[PDB]
């Protein structure tokens, strides 16, 4: 009994408490397994499972991919399959091709076009088109931009610029030229994820890249004001890392990981917060059946072609954006 308890790294906010509610405390029911949820940065939580010798203080690491990629790295997390993880097997590939065999995604969001429809009647279909109509002029200055240094997936929408334009995500060069053909109509790079939602609804934006969940809350609380395209290149999408923290309690680990990766957390957990699911199977409610991105579309990029190609990106921004 004293030993059917595990630990596992969460953030914070209402994130913290929608991991609670629908993947830590209905897991517990069915399995008897007490859990606890552990606040904290992710350069925090990674440090501290880098840094643990002997019984590691958690079980299972779930935290941002960057310094997930730390312990990747460093060899902190147990290998994992369809056999000792068998909700794995209804997960696609990209969500897990990163991880090395020891990790996965645990939900999706996505970037795509965000807009006010009056403004841009019939909004953009696909990113190629917000470029091009930006760079015509046709939005006046009342485009907004992914600040690079703020850490709001600004990376991450260049490569996608870099992919349409240039040879793939990892030139940079064609994704910076394509944001400085952009740049006289950018009014403000904008440094937080609830940017796009206030730019557009303060009437200040026209349009630019927004998240999918956040721009949903805000259209249905705006009965449509703001509406969230779903780019037909792909949306950009990134989320979080789950994964076993060896020498922890591994199977107790294993079957919380199955859980939350599950079919039944998943779709509560998604639903809950506006955020796609990993898992195929999940079938969503119908608040979000007709917008959410399929799992199946949506792009995500290589976390260490990111990592590399940072320090690069980040100069030629300087010189050419900044």
């Amino acid at each position: 009994l004293a030993d059917d308890h595990i630990y596992v790294t969460s953030s914070g906010g209402s994130f913290l408490e929608n991991v609670r509610k629908h993947m830590a405390e209905p897991f517990e029911k069915q399995s008897g397994v007490k859990v606890t949820l552990v606040p904290g940065t992710n350069p925090a939580h990674a440090l501290k499972i880098l840094s643990s010798r002997g019984t590691p203080p958690y079980d299972v690491a779930a935290f941002g991919g960057n310094d997930m990629y730390r312990l990747i790295r460093a060899k902190k997390l147990a290998q994992v399959d369809e056999k000792s993880v068998p909700s794995l097997a209804d997960v696609p590939e990209k969500f897990k091709a990163d991880w090395e065999g020891c990790g996965s995604l645990y939900d999706y969001s996505s970037v795509g076009i965000a807009y006010r429809p009056d403004k841009i009647q019939g909004g953009v279909k696909s990113w190629k088109e917000f470029v091009e109509r930006t760079v015509a002029g046709e939005f006046g200055k009342q485009v907004f931009f992914n600040n690079l240094s703020s850490n709001v997936r600004g990376a991450e929408v260049l490569s996608m610029f870099g992919k349409i334009y240039g040879s793939g995500y990892g030139d940079i060069e064609a994704s910076i030229a394509t944001l400085e053909r952009m740049k006289p109509h950018i009014f403000k790079f904008f440094t937080a994820f609830n940017d796009p939602v206030v730019l557009l609804t303060s009437g200040e934006g026209a349009i630019g890249p927004g998240w999918d969940g956040r721009t949903f809350i805000a259209e249905d609380s705006t009965k449509g004001m703001v509406k969230w395209v779903d780019p037909t290149e792909g949306a950009v999408s990134s989320g979080p890392v789950m994964a076993v923290v060896k020498g922890g309690k591994e199977d107790l680990a294993k079957a919380f990981m199955n859980y939350a990766l599950g079919e039944e957390a998943q779709k509560a957990f998604c639903e809950a917060m506006y955020y796609g699911a990993v898992n195929r199977k999940v079938q969503y409610s119908e608040k979000l059946k007709h917008r959410l991105p399929s799992i199946d579309s949506v792009q995500l990029v290589d976390t260490a072609l990111l990592i590399k190609n940072m320090s690069a990106l980040l100069d030629l921004w300087n010189k050419r954006i900044a």
